[PDB]
């Protein structure tokens, strides 16, 4: 309510007529992937990230509605310095879009992978950002939400390399562990997910695990999944360096000059944490952020 | 015209070949290959100390004749695009070879952007396949065939200006003789071509192998990856010419002002040097000249 | 906020403040009035260290005073385009700043070209230039002066992201009172503009070094030279305007894909910095829309 | 033997003379006075054709009598620090002369790092100095001065080999029977020796204005410059000899491997050539073994 009301023809035109085409090459959209697609616009001066609703996946009218009102009401209670703002939105029209403040680095994910050849991140920079993406989760779970889509992906980065947390549509009210609470529909992505999440069970549990994740993606710079690369999933080095089969120093990114062991290390012991099966056997958030403190 | 040193000129002048990485304040360039090279400073310039290592591969008068012909051919050889030799050491017989240092290191390495480099930009690339391009032409203009054309091999110094190093297998060729054999393989086989695994030693082979250099420039992944499906970074080329992915599928994500029409023109080089048949294959001089008429 | 570090840990890691130069395997990489900076590896991360060497300019107090201002500022503001300060050592005297050091050193030397370096090509100088501008953005957006604009204090990470570094003489200004002064001037006097010069303070004055800067880029000239005629650069701006000369002759010549669209663009950005009223300026929000509106 | 050009033969390969410069698909390399110099292509061969202009100044036979110098030249001397001639047009009334094109210029553009070309080394800048002085040696062996030794005539092939070009205005001597004289004058003032300058000619000239180019090497600074304190070169000499400055104060920064004991060694030969008593100078032959004993 207090987020600016947009028409979808004020800002199918900042977005020109949604330019399909990347910035790199005329156009506007920067970001593809979930629900929608994300452009960029240009309102008052400054520049921002349109993001246009669109069926893929789960084709049915109120389940994109209910995600995009979740996205809006969390974004209502929650602010914090790691997580992205909402400036408005647009229902009119019929094709929801939703209206944020830009993010000049996008997806952590991209930034590691280098896409459209920005520079390696290094050691250092990547410290901060698993710090500040663990930030902007403890701040949810303290304000009682699991997000159910941690990745790479919905972890943003600002002019100064900020992370903070994006796409809160999957997002649940939750309570402290009422007892354990479950869906028939599953949802959230594979190669992130914790175990229950795979059963269809929903805790805060199970955001730490994908978090694990997100921290091994850093220090490999190596994606959760890949369809061309044995193994496949980022997840199975645990068990390699498990069973002594390599160690962690085999798998540290190597497009960087500013890495050392015991940080490293560090932070591997606190993903593994994270990633332990026992869902009531990993560390709660703060047992990480501390953890992420104390490593520097 | 080169110059003798006592060996441990060269182990001080590299803090007694710190094995530590120059990255974190070491000496230590870079392993493998035959030896160990060291970022030196040799009277205010800084220098290449590439100080050879005895493998149960290879015989203590093998490593000889490979550290001679590395000799052999420099004397002849001097060109913009291919590395300098300052000198050596025949003394402290463990044989350090001393180059002109080069500022970028290896095109494999800023492919991948070791230590945290920023990627290459395609136009840059583009520079760097000419470079090469032209480097070979003056060896097979001075009746040289190199034997390991790989990227780890493709120098670049403070301006990216491509340069060969490593003539460690480097022969002499002369006219339309073909079908010039050998008892021991030699080489990196990832880009080795295929009558060169059997021995056949031929000019063309170096042009396969650069065929795969160019692959490697386009989709910045190295001609081998254990962890990776396929391994070889050849069988994209079939994948392609089977339709099953495109061209485009395996540019290199990791720049953006490499447009469609001369990466697909870079594309058709590579596939043209590539040539199961060696003897389709173009000469390093037509490969130069579509190298131009491509930028 | 910051880790404050202790005595001997940053002489331990510069090589007891080795002064011997970076480039022949030494320890100091630059220099100036406010103090001298080294090169060092702090738990594999190499950093720039700056030892505040006092002289006859200023006492205790004011190097200390500038030695807060830093961090003062430093505490509110990181950005892409502003370097990034990771500690300081204050415990006894001579005082240390603690920042992630830059591997292309400063706008200054690489348009100097200094220890060999390759000559920065105007897409680069583009770049390095917009880059600028953001970081002068965002600590005018803090309500920030900077009060020393100069390629000396505009330094180049790994990929030439240009950061503006150096904050001792900044200053915090307001929304629109009125225009501020001071009893002791400061900073380098070939970008400083006339009012800074007669101890006066305003955002503005910012914007007018940053004018000369941009005819550094252009031109490839220093903002001063002892040796040289006119002695001063800003001095080649009447001389343009009065139309003696063309800024088509000034135009740098270590570079070949300068277009003169581009380039007028940027002198046209450079005169609307250099106006003598400083009113008649335009804000830097305006300068970072033309430097856009530029490419 | 040279082969006979026609004037059209030599029009085809360069486009009518295209005057625009190469970076904009122009033919153009440069030009001075003398003539003109235009990029060539025949059997492959890149090809320098130097198109002779008439600049008031010359007649039409004065021009002429330098056009059969510098061929009369070519054909009695070839040293590998030599630019080579191919041929030559007399018929179409304009005049050409066809050399072996030159891929890095001369040495005056790159000292300059025109068109943003990388700055060279110390390492390249002795080993250039050196092949220049040979070819001065071989013109001296076969009793010839070439009475315009500079930057720009020192020209460089695609492995930096230093050449000497344009022997339009080089005169036949004999063992120094007594000196020879002119009424002419010709050369480039900031590089002549005062005799030379007053109108007499020995091969004692050519040992100076070495010397201006050896400065020019060490300096990285132009003969002269109209925009510079001192605008001459050969002054700093002065300062230098008075001690005002030191050599070490000039010293081109654009390097990074210079040092004191061999700069200082190519400083103290380039000073006797500067020698104002001429012969007080020594003889070439001494020069290239001074500069052979440099390293
Ligand atoms: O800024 C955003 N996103 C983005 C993505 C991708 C981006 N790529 C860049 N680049 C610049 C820097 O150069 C590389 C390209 O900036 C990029 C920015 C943003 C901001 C706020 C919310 C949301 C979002 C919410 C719900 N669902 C999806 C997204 N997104
Ligand atoms: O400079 C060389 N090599 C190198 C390797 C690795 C290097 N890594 C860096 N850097 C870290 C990354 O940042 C840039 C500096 O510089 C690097 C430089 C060099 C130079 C000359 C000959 C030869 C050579 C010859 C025969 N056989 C093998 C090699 N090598
Ligand atoms: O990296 C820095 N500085 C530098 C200087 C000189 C440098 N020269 C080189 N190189 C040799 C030549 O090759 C390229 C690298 O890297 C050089 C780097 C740096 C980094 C961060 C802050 C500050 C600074 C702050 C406040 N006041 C002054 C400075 N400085
Ligand atoms: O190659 C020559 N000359 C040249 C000039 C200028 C040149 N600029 C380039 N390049 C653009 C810049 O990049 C490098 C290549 O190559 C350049 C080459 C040459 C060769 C032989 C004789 C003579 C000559 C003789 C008598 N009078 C005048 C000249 N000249």
């Amino acid at each position: 309510t207090r987020f600016h009301s947009f028409s979808f023809y004020e800002l199918k035109n900042v977005t020109n007529n949604f330019d399909e085409r990347p910035i790199s090459v005329g156009g506007n959209k920067m970001g593809e992937g979930g629900f929608g697609v994300v452009y960029k616009g240009y309102v008052n001066n400054t520049t921002v990230a349109v993001k246009k609703l669109a069926a893929m996946v789960d084709i049915t009218t109120e389940e994109l509605k209910q995600q995009f009102d979740q996205e809006i009401k969390v974004m209502a209670k929650c602010q914090h310095e790691n997580l992205v703002e909402l400036l408005g939105f647009s229902s009119d029209g019929d094709d929801l879009c939703l209206v944020y403040v830009y993010m000049p680095n996008g997806s952590l994910l991209d930034r590691l992978s280098c896409l459209d050849g920005t520079p390696p991140l290094s050691w250092h920079m990547r410290c901060k950002i698993a710090q500040g993406a663990a930030n902007g989760i403890n701040f949810l779970h303290e304000n009682h939400h699991i997000h159910r889509d941690i990745k790479s992906a919905n972890i943003l980065l600002d002019e100064a390399f900020t992370a903070k947390i994006s796409d809160f549509g999957l997002a649940r009210a939750s309570e402290k562990f009422a007892q354990t609470v479950m869906t028939s529909r599953i949802v959230g992505t594979t190669a992130y997910m914790a175990p229950e999440a795979l059963r269809g069970e929903i805790t805060p549990k199970s955001d730490i695990y994908s978090f694990g994740v997100v921290l091994l993606e850093i220090i490999t710079g190596l994606p959760a999944v890949d369809e061309h690369r044995e193994p496949q999933l980022l997840l199975d080095i645990k068990e390699e360096i498990e069973d002594e089969e390599k160690t962690i120093e085999d798998y540290i990114d190597k497009k960087m000059n500013d890495a050392d062991s015991t940080s490293v290390e560090a932070m591997y012991s606190v993903a593994s944490q994270c990633l332990h099966e026992k869902k009531n056997k990993r560390p709660d958030i703060k047992k990480v952020q501390q953890l992420l403190q104390e490593m520097t």
